[PDB]
């Protein structure tokens, strides 16, 4: 049967688990489920049943990436290989059932001009991996917070943010040019024409009225992913758990 996949950004994995994050996990039992932001160092016993794979970053408190399964693990990679996004612990990746699993991380730019152009660098090299990896053909699900939003749906505050940080012009432009190399936005297929977000900032009520961004993604090639919504049931973090089925064939 398919497999239930969930993608999280945790926001420190420990104070996810303070929120309640394990009591979600033996509630929904995904069968897959891709962890950012871990921050921690690996936590094996944190979610009984489940395998996992760790890639944390150099600096404690920092990003760092996770993949655990009930199912065994096979060819757990850890980093792409490169230089700077395996020192912040940003890309995990391990077959499970037949397909490639993903987690990443990808940089936000916020915080000014240094980490933009860091983010802009980088998602070029990102992108060279991912079209490599799909040009391999082994099918492939990623779950990431790419911190980037695709189309004036995916934010409700869009017209201000054409000139911030996750909307900008040149990057709405790289994640049109990232589905197009060839994976399906399962979030957006699913979803249609409505509305849903996965992150809300903790600034002034915002997550009660669903001012959001969609910057959390499950993307595929190779197998669909169907039935996928985002989790507003619980706050464990300033995002939303993004959950699906994989139709394993």
């Amino acid at each position: 049967g398919p497999l239930k996949v969930t993608t999280f950004n945790v926001n420190g994995l420990r104070s996810a688990l303070r929120k309640g994050l394990a009591d979600w996990v033996e509630s929904n039992q995904p069968d897959v489920l891709l962890l950012q932001e871990v921050r921690a160092e690996p936590m094996p016993d944190a979610l009984p049943g489940y395998h996992s794979a760790w890639f944390p970053a150099q600096k404690a408190g920092y990003s760092g990436v996770a993949i655990l399964s009930r199912l065994p693990l096979k060819d757990v990679r850890l980093g792409m290989p490169h230089d700077e996004m395996d020192a912040e612990g940003r890309v995990v990746s391990a077959v499970v059932a037949g397909v490639r699993f993903v987690s990443v991380y990808l940089p936000s730019g916020s915080s000014g001009e240094a980490r933009q152009g860091f983010k802009d660098r980088v998602l070029a090299d990102y992108q060279a991996w991912v079209s490599e990896l799909l040009a391999a053909g082994e099918p492939v699900v990623i779950g990431g917070d790419y911190n980037i939003a695709h189309r004036e749906i995916d934010l409700k505050n869009w017209r201000s943010n054409q000139k911030n940080s996750g909307f900008l012009p040149h990057e709405r432009t790289w994640m049109t040019a990232h589905l197009a190399a060839g994976l399906v936005d399962c979030h957006r297929d699913c979803l249609g024409e409505e509305a849903e977000y996965t992150w809300w900032s903790n600034r002034a009520n915002a997550y009660a009225n669903n001012v959001g961004w969609r910057i959390d993604y499950l993307l595929s090639a190779g197998v669909r992913v169907s039935g996928v919504r985002s989790d507003r049931s619980v706050r464990l973090s300033d995002h939303a758990p993004l959950t699906g089925w994989v139709e394993l064939e």
